[PDB]
C-alpha cells in the first residue's frame, strides 16, 4: 500500500530531483548544497507524508552527491508507482459536459501521458479549438473549449509557467458575448508534463471567467 500522490506532485518531484542533480554538478559552496539537499529532502518528505522503505532509500541515494543519471531514472520509475493517474471520463459523461457539441470524442491517450496529467487538452483543426477537461477541487468533471490561434510563439505558458511553444487561447463567455484568455502551450501533453503546481492551472481557469 503506497501512499497516493497527484501527477503534478510527481512532476514537481522530478523537477527538484533534476535541479538537485544540477546543483551537485555545478555548485561548489558546501553549505548551499546542504541547504538544498535538506530542502529537497523536505519537499519530497512533505509530498509523500510518510517515508516507506523505498522512499527512504531513494532519498538516501538522492542525498549522495555522487548521484548518477541511472539512479535518477530508477528513482523516477519508482516514484511513478505512487501516482494516481488522471481518470478519463466515459463518453456519455464527456458528452454531457459538452452538451452542445455533437460529435465529440476524446482522442486516444497513453496511460503514461495520463500519469503526468492534471488536465486533458486536445486540438481540433476545422474548429480551431482546444478542448480542456479536468476535475475541479471537488473532483467533479469539468470541460471547456476555446479558440487557439495558429501562430506559435516562444514564451512562458500561462498554465505551466514554462518557456514553451505557446499560442493565444481565447474562451467565449456565455452569450453578444465576451472573449477572455492568454497564451498556453499548443501541445497540452507536454504542458501537463511541465506542470508542477496545479494552482496555476486553476488560476488560469479562473481568469477565463
Ligand atoms: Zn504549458
Amino acid at each position: 500500500m503506497k501512499t497516493m500522490i497527484y501527477p503534478h506532485q510527481y512532476n514537481y518531484i522530478r523537477s527538484v530531483i533534476l535541479r538537485l542533480k544540477n546543483v551537485y554538478k555545478t555548485v561548489n559552496d558546501k553549505e548551499t548544497v546542504k541547504v538544498i539537499q535538506s530542502e529537497t529532502y523536505n519537499d519530497i518528505n512533505e509530498i509523500f507524508g510518510h517515508i516507506d522503505d523505498d522512499i527512504e532509500e531513494s532519498l538516501k541515494v538522492l542525498m549522495n552527491i555522487r548521484l548518477s543519471n541511472k539512479e535518477i531514472e530508477a528513482i523516477l520509475n519508482k516514484f511513478l508507482e505512487y501516482v494516481v493517474p488522471f481518470e478519463l471520463p466515459s463518453p456519455q459523461k464527456l458528452q454531457k459536459v459538452f452538451k452542445k457539441v455533437k460529435k465529440i470524442k476524446i482522442p486516444q491517450f497513453e496511460e503514461y501521458d495520463l500519469k503526468v496529467s492534471s488536465f486533458v487538452g486536445w486540438n481540433e483543426l476545422a474548429s480551431n479549438r482546444k478542448y480542456i477537461i479536468y476535475y475541479d477541487e471537488k473532483k467533479q468533471l469539468k470541460g471547456l473549449y476555446g479558440e487557439i490561434s495558429n501562430q506559435v510563439v516562444k514564451g512562458f505558458c500561462t498554465i505551466c509557467n514554462k518557456e514553451s511553444n505557446v499560442s493565444l487561447f481565447m474562451k467565449k463567455s456565455k452569450t453578444q458575448y465576451v472573449k477572455k484568455g492568454d497564451y498556453i502551450c499548443r501541445d497540452s501533453i507536454h504542458c501537463n508534463k511541465q506542470l508542477t503546481d496545479i494552482n496555476q492551472f486553476y488560476n488560469f481557469i479562473d481568469k477565463l471567467d
